[PDB]
């Protein structure tokens, strides 16, 4: 079993430019084959969704292909890094974080403050 | 400013009987003119909802109607606690808590499971 954590306090950005929010499990492990899944809150839609060792750009919003990456430098160690490029002032607000290993799963909550 | 906390890992609940979901804001401080909202993720629908010192009813989905109460005996604290009266099957899985002061928001998410 394992807690997912992220930041407690909100992420600033500037509207253009790139936004970055970190997740991870802990205790650390090996999360190459886990999915992990990157939702906003409270108006729910599918921001990116990693599977099957793979990103799945079916499954996310619209608004998103080809805005989002999710870094991987370290997922060996449970942690992964999601990249939003080219932000937009819509993206302002909260954001949930997932970690499913098979039946397994939870997650946190964040938030990103947007500046023009 | 203040973060959002909750539990890290997955509480425990028996179905039919009632669970019970902490949160609250660090620094505490009178979080009663606040509004806290209570909502399913991934997939979105609103759980419990609270602002201008009352319980709004008719904005949480149907299904919660008559089944949650934001107990408040520590609300000054800044904690709240969500309690859902007779849990369903269907209450399993991801919740984010939210502590929105006019402008300012954060929020904690978090894992119920439910056992036959």
């Amino acid at each position: 079993q394992f807690r997912v954590i992220g930041p407690g306090y909100p992420i600033r950005a500037l509207v253009g430019d790139e936004a970055e929010l970190p997740c991870r499990i802990s205790p650390g492990k090996n999360a190459t084959g886990m999915e992990v899944g990157w939702y906003r809150s409270p108006f729910s839609r599918v921001v990116h969704l990693y599977r099957n060792g793979k990103d799945q750009d079916a499954e996310q919003a619209p608004e998103y292909r080809g805005r989002t990456e999710l870094l991987k430098e370290t997922i060996s160690e449970g942690k992964v890094t999601l990249r939003i490029q080219n932000v937009r002032f819509s993206d302002e607000g909260g954001y949930t974080c997932f970690f499913r290993d098979h039946s397994y799963q939870e997650e946190a909550a964040m938030e990103l403050k947007v500046e023009d």
